[PDB]
C-alpha cells in the first residue's frame, strides 16, 4: 500500500540482515518459503522477480506448467524475531513466467483481484477486515492412526483434567491452580499460567509492526488466547493473520510449548474461531453507517449482510474449511450457526458492534469463520458474498435481538442453520459458486481443486477410519 | 412354528434344568434378561405370562406405560452352553398386561406382524430368511472419550500388524505366522490360528439347534470368521441370529478371546457384513423361480428386487443402523454400494447366487446389510420394502453382469449408489417410510423413536468429538 | 478517594509501565482481566471508558445484554510486582454502555452504592473496615471426582502429618521441626518454616501500598499466615482485599508454593477466617465511642451490632459463601458461631477490641466472615445490616464477657447460633433480604442470581457426591 | 430373612473373591440400591388389601394405611433411610421414590400399588423409598406403625397421580409434597413426631431417642466436620 522497494533495502540495511526468506502461500492456507543470502536481494528482485519450480504436488504448477516467477510485496517486509541469522521475511505473488501473469491459484493473487474487483464495481475502493484469531497453548501433542487402533493426546500443565496429578510431568509437584471455576474465565495470576508468554507473543507483534490501540486486547482463558490487533486492507490484512500465527506459534515454540490455531482440540471446552469485522470504503469515507437504518446501518451494508447470510452454506466452504471446523460449528457454546444478524445475539452468524454514532466504526461482524484455512481465500470470499448482496440488492431476513437461546420452538423453527458438516459446505460451494467467479476474483479451475482436495486429502480419509467412540457404542453389538 | 410348550416342559426335566432364563429384545439389538427358578416355569407361564418393569430407559414403556407382561416363544427354547447352573434360555413377546395387545415397540412383535401381514396380503404365507453373518475374534480391546484425547485399540496376538513383535504379550516368543499373504486369505495351520475355537463355536451351534448342510460352511481369514447355517421364517430366522451372535461371542468368551460383530474394527482389512439370502413360498411350494425370467426369477421376485432398490436409501436405517456401519460400506473391497441387480458383481446391492434349475434354491440376497443392529427389524424391513416392490410392480433398472470396477466413467454414472452417512440413511427413513407402516408392522411411534435414538445416542455424540486423525490433519493449520 | 488520574499517568510514565491490566471483579469474588498496551492508556479511557463483551457466562451481561463499558477506579492504580513485562493493574466498574449507568451485578458498583447510601441516610458519611484473612501455605494440592472415586490431598514439607518420613519429598533427609507443640503456636525458627516467604509478602505488600503501622503484624502458625494492614473505607477496603490475595498468593507462587484462603483445608487444624473491624464517621469525627456506655459504645454502635446480630442467618450468606466456610464455623476451635457481642469471647459472633478511652480506636469486630467470596459485597452487606440496626434502633441481646465454653446448659440455650449449613443461609436470605435492598444498594436480581449461583454451582454439586467418610461408615451396612 | 439374605450375598462374593456393599450410593453417576417394600394387612387367613370398588383395587384400610405411610414419612424415613448415604440416592435424578404421593404408574412415587389384577390375594402397596442401609426389624416395624396410624386416624392420602410426574406443569408439580433430603432433618422430624412408633409400646422413647443420638453423633457430625473433595474443587482457589 505505502512501503516502498527503497523502504524494504533500507530496512535489510539498517538491520544487517543476512538472509532474505521468500515467502508465498500454498491452497490450503501454510506459507512456504526458501531462503537467498541478502547479497542476492536487490533491485531485480522487484523488477524481474525470481524464478523457482511448482514443487510439492496439490493445488501449484504441475509438469505440463511447472516453472513461477515470485514478485515480492514490499508491504509484508518483516524482520524474523525467531531466526538465528538475521532475516528479513517477505510475502510474495505468484506469477506465469512468460506472460508475467498472474498464476490463478495463488491465494494471494486471489485476494488482490478482489481488492481491484471492488473499485472496479464503483461500489467503493476499499474493503478493512479485522480479525482475531482464538488459538490454545498446550504442551504436547501426540496422535497416530494405524489398522487395529487410533488416538490424539493434547496436553497441558496447568489443565483442568489434571487436578489430580500425583506429581508433573517433570516430576515437580502439583501446585494447583488448574481448576476451571464457575463465575469468570479470565482470572488473574497464578490461575492465569500464561501472562509471561502471552506478554512475550504480544511483545513479538508489536515489534513486528501490529497496531494495538482503542479496543485491542490481549486475553487469556486456560490455555486458551487472543490478543486482536488494528485492521488493514483485504489483501495484507490476510498478511498480517499469517504473520499472527507465524508469531504466536514460534514465541511459543521457542518457550517449550506449542500452539494450535485448529477450531476445536478440546472436548468439553471452547473452540477457537476466527471473528471477521468487515467494512466498505470509498474516498476516505465509511459507506457502513446511517442513523436512520437498524444498528445505524446503511443500504450498503444491510445487503452485504444480506450476501454473507445468503450465501453462507458455500461461504463456508472457505471460511471453515476444515472436518475439524464442524466440531465448533455445533449446537452449544452459543455457536455462530444461526444464519441471522443482530447486536446481542452471539449466536449468530452476523453481529453488528455496539459502536454508537461515530460512522467510522460501524461495520459488521462475521462471526463464523475459523483459522483452520487460508485467510486470502476466506476474506476474498467474505467480500464476493458481500458484493453480490450489494448489487442483487439481497435483503437479509429481519434481525433478532431476543435471545435465540429461549425461543418458542416453533418461531425458533424459522431460524436458518449452517450446514454441519464439512461434505456439505463443498456441496454447496459446487452448487453455487457464481458470486466468487464475478470480475474473475475465483476461477472455477481454483474452485474446483479446492472441492478436490478437501474430499480427496481431508473428507474421505477422516470418513474411513472408525471413530474412538464407536468402539464405545459399537463393539458390544 | 412347531414345538408345543409341553416339548419345552420335557427338555427342562431331561436336561435337569435349575434356572429359565427370561430374553427379550432391546430397541438397538441386545437380548435382555432375568432369571427365574425352573420350579416356577409352569404352564401359567404360557398362559399368563410373566409380569416386569419397563426398566433402563429408552425405547421401551417409561413411567407412564411401566408395566408390562412377557410371552413365551417355546421354538427359542434352548439350553444355555455356558452358564454354570444348568439353564434353559427362552425369548417372549412383549405385551401390555391390560389388554393382552402386543407392545408396539417390541422387535419380536414387529417381526410377527411382518410375517403375518404376508399372509394378509396373500403374495406368500412364509418369508424365509438365510443370514451370514461375519464377525473378528480378538485378544483384546480398550479406547476412552476424554477432554485432551481419545484413543481405541483392538489387538490379536497373531494379528498381521503384530510381524515385528519381539515378543509376544504373554513374555513368550513370536512365532510368526501372522502375515496376510496375496494369492488365497484360508490357508490352512498354522497360518490359520483360529481352528479350534471356531470349531468349538461350530460345535455350540450344532448342540444349540443349527442345521448345518449343502453349502453351509465354517470359514476362516486371519482373524475374521463365519459360520453360515440354514435359513428360517423370518421371526425365528431373526431369534436364530441372536442365538448365534450369543454363542460366537461366549464360545470365545470361555477361550480368552473377545469378539466383535461391528462392521469395521479394522482400518485396511475386511469389514464384517451380514448377507441376507430372502425368498417367499405359499402352501409349500417356492414363489422365486421362473425359466423365461433373467437369473432364473419370477415376477414377484424381481419386483421384491425392485423394493429392495427403491427403498434401500431408507430401509438401511434398520439394515446398516450405526455409525460405523458407514465404514464398511464405502468405495473399496467392492463394498454392495451399487443399487442395481447381478449375479456376477459382488459390489451388487443385491446378488442372485448362481443355483440352477432348482425352483426350491432360488432366492435373493440383500448383501448390504451388517450385524451392527436389530435383526428383527433389519429382517422385517427387508420384508417390507419387498413386499411394497411386488404390490406397486416395481421394477428394478436393468442388471449389471459386466464388471462394475472397470466401466466406462459415464456409463458408470447411471449406477446409483447407496447414502455413505448413517445421519443421511436416518434423514431418508424419516421422510420415506409408509412401506413400513402397512398393515401396522412398524408404527410411526417406533420409527420416530428409532431416529430420536439414533440421532441423539449416536450420530450427534460422534460429530461432536475431534477425530484423531483432524490432529494429524490440522494441529498445524 | 483522593489519587488523580494524572497521578496514575505519571506513575506509569516513571516506572515506564508497557502494558495496563484491566480488571474488574466477578460474581462470586475472583478478580478478571485483559491487558491492553500502555501507549493506549490515556485519558479517554477515564472519560469514555473500555468496551468489551459479556464473556464466560454466569452473573454478568449474557447476549441480550453482552456489551458492557469498563470505567477505571485511579485508586485501584498498582504495578504489578509479578509480571516480567512492567504493568500497571487498575480495577474498573461496569457500566452499561448507551446510558453510562453503574451495571447492578458488578460487585464493585454494589460497595460503591453502599458509600453513597449511607451518606444519604446522613447517618454518617465514611464506613471503616479493617479486616484480616489467614491462609494457609502449602507445597502441593491435588483431587479429583470420578464415578467409583474421588480424593483430595493438600501437603507441605513441614506439616506435622509428615514427621514419619523416610526422606522429604525431593528425597533430602526428614530434618524434623514439624510437630506442633502445646503451650505456643507461634514459634521462632527453625519451627518455623516459613519466615523468609512471609517477608518476601510482606515486602511485596508494603511496596504495594499497604500501611503497617500499631497494632499490624505479620504471624505464622505451621503453615498458616497472616499480615493485617490499616484499614480503608469500605470500597477501597474491598480492593485492599483482592489485593492481598492476589498479593500473597502469587509471592508464594513464584516460590515453589501454592497458597488458599479456603476456610477448612485442614481437618484437625484451624480454619482461616476474615475479622471484620468496622466502624462509622462523620466530618473526620468517630461514632462508636461512649464512655458511659457498656465497652465505650455509643447508641450508634450498639444498634449497628443489633444489626449484624439480627441479621446474621441471612448476611451470612455474602459473608460465609460457601460450603467449605461451614466446615470451619462449627462447634470447636471457638469458633464465632454464637450470636452475642463481648469483649473476652473469641466465639462471639461480634467482640468489642479493648482499646481504652481513644474515641478514634473503638470499633466492632465481626469475627464470623472468612475470604471464601467476594469482599465487595460482604463488607457492603454487613454496612447494610448495621443501618438497618440503626434505622431500626435493634437492640441486640445483652453481652456475655462470662466464658461462653463453660456455662450452665439451661443458660447456655439462650444463646443463639448461626445457621451450620450453606443451604441454610440462602434460604435465610432468600426469606429476609429487605435490609439490603434499601437505598437500593443490592437489588432483588443480584440477590437471586447469588441464590441460584450457589443452589446450582455449589450446594447441589456437592450434595449429589457421596462424601469418602460414607464410605468409611456405611460401605458394611 | 433379609439379614440372612444380605449373610449370604455378601459371604458368597467373599468366598468368590469379590466384595458386596449393600450401601445406598456406592457410585456417583450410576443406579443407587434401594429395598422396595411391599406390604400387606390378613386377618384370619384372608386378605384386607382388596375392594374392586376402590382406586387400584385398594380397600379403606389399604387406603388410610398409605394415608399413615405419606402422613408419617418425614420421620418413618429415620428408620427406613437411617444413614448419610441414603440421601445419595434419595435426590432428584433417577426417578428417585421421593414424591409423597402413591400410583400405579410413577416410580418415583414413594408408594406405588403394583398391578396385580382381581386377584384379592395379590393386592399390596409397595413402599419404594427404603434402603437397605440400616435395620430391617425397625424399618418394617415403623412402617407398620405409620399404616397403622393410619388406619386408626383414618388418614386420607392425597389424590393418587398416575400422570407421568416428571413432565408436569410447574405450577401443579409444587403440589406434589418432597420428602426430605437430609438425615439431619428426618431425625429432627423424628424427635418431633414419633407418638405413632410409640403406640401399644412397640417403640419406647428411649430406643427412639438413642437412635437420634446414635446418628447425630457417631454418623451425621462425623461427615459433617470432614471437609469433602469436592470443596477443594470448589474452593481452593477463593
Ligand atoms: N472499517 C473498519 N473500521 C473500524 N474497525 C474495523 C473496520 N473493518 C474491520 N475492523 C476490526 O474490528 C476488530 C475487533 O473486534 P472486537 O473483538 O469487538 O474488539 C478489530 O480487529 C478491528 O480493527
Ligand atoms: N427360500 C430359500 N431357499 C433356500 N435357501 C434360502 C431361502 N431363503 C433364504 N436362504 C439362505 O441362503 C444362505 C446362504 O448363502 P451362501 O454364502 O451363498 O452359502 C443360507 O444361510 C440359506 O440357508
Ligand atoms: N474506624 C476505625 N478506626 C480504627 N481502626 C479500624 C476502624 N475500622 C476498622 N479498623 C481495622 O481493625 C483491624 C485490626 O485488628 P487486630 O487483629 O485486633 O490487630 C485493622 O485491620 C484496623 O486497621
Ligand atoms: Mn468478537
Ligand atoms: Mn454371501
Ligand atoms: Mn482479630
Ligand atoms: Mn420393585
Amino acid at each position: 500500500t505505502e512501503k516502498t522497494p527503497d523502504d524494504v533495502f533500507k530496512l535489510a540495511k539498517d538491520e544487517k540482515v543476512e538472509y532474505v526468506d521468500v515467502r508465498f502461500c500454498d491452497l490450503p492456507g501454510i506459507m512456504q518459503h526458501f531462503t537467498i543470502p541478502a547479497s542476492a536481494f536487490d533491485k531485480s528482485v522487484f523488477d524481474d522477480g525470481l524464478a523457482f519450480d511448482g514443487s510439492s504436488i496439490r493445488g501449484f504448477q504441475s509438469i505440463h506448467e511447472s516453472d513461477m516467477l515470485l514478485l515480492p510485496d514490499p508491504e509484508t517486509a518483516r524482520i524474523d524475531p525467531f531466526r538465528a541469522a538475521k532475516t528479513l521475511n517477505i510475502n510474495f505473488f505468484v506469477h506465469d513466467p512468460f506472460t508475467l501473469e498472474p498464476y490463478s491459484r495463488d491465494p494471494r493473487n486471489i485476494a488482490r483481484k478482489a481488492e481491484n474487483y471492488l473499485i472496479s464495481t464503483g461500489i467503493a475502493d476499499t474493503a478493512y477486515f479485522g480479525a482475531e484469531a482464538e488459538f490454545y497453548i498446550f504442551d504436547s501433542v501426540s496422535f497416530d492412526s494405524r489398522a487395529n487402533g487410533s488416538f490424539y493426546e493434547v496436553d497441558a500443565i496447568s489443565g483442568w483434567w489434571n487436578t489430580g496429578a500425583a506429581t508433573e510431568a517433570d516430576g515437580s509437584p502439583n501446585r494447583g491452580y488448574k481448576v476451571r471455576h464457575k463465575g469468570g474465565y479470565f482470572p488473574v495470576a497464578p490461575n492465569d499460567q500464561y501472562v509471561d508468554l502471552r506478554d512475550k507473543m504480544l511483545t513479538n507483534l508489536i515489534n513486528s509492526g501490529f497496531i494495538l490501540e482503542k479496543g485491542h486486547h490481549e486475553v487469556g482463558s486456560g490455555g486458551q488466547a487472543e490478543i486482536n490487533y488494528q485492521f488493514n486492507s483485504l489483501l495484507h490484512a490476510a498478511d498480517d493473520m499469517q504473520l499472527y500465527k507465524y508469531i504466536i506459534k514460534n514465541t511459543a515454540w521457542q518457550n517449550g510449548k506449542t500452539v494450535t490455531f485448529m477450531p476445536k482440540p478440546l472436548f468439553g471446552d471452547n473452540g477457537s474461531g476466527m471473528h471477521c469485522h468487515q467494512s466498505l470504503w470509498k474516498d476516505g469515507a465509511p459507506l457502513m453507517y446511517d442513523e436512520t437504518g437498524y444498528a445505524g446501518l446503511s443500504d450498503t451494508a444491510r445487503h452485504y449482510i444480506g450476501g454473507l447470510l445468503h450465501h453462507a452454506p458455500s461461504l463456508l466452504a472457505f471460511t471453515n474449511p476444515t472436518v475439524n471446523s464442524y466440531k465448533r460449528l455445533v449446537p452449544g457454546y452459543e455457536a455462530p450457526i444461526n444464519l441471522v444478524y443482530s447486536q446481542r445475539n452471539r449466536s449468530a452468524c452476523v453481529r453488528i458492534p455496539i459502536t454508537g454514532s461515530n460512522p467510522k466504526a460501524k461495520r459488521l461482524e462475521f462471526r463464523s469463520p475459523d483459522s483452520s484455512g487460508n485467510p486470502y481465500l476466506a476474506f476474498s470470499a467474505m467480500l464476493m458474498a458481500g458484493l453480490d448482496g450489494i448489487k442483487n440488492k439481497i435483503e437479509p431476513q429481519a434481525p433478532v435481538d431476543k435471545d435465540l437461546y429461549e425461543l418458542p420452538p416453533e418461531e425458533a423453527a424459522s431460524i436458518p442453520q449452517t450446514p454441519t458438516q464439512l461434505s456439505d459446505v463443498i456441496d454447496r460451494l459446487e452448487a453455487d459458486h457464481e458470486y466468487l467467479t464475478e470480475g474473475g476474483v475465483f476461477t472455477n479451475d481454483l474452485i474446483e481443486t479446492w472441492i478436490s482436495f478437501k474430499r480427496e486429502n481431508e473428507i474421505e480419509p477422516v470418513n474411513i477410519r472408525p471413530h474412538p467412540y464407536e468402539f464405545a457404542l459399537y463393539y458390544d453389538v
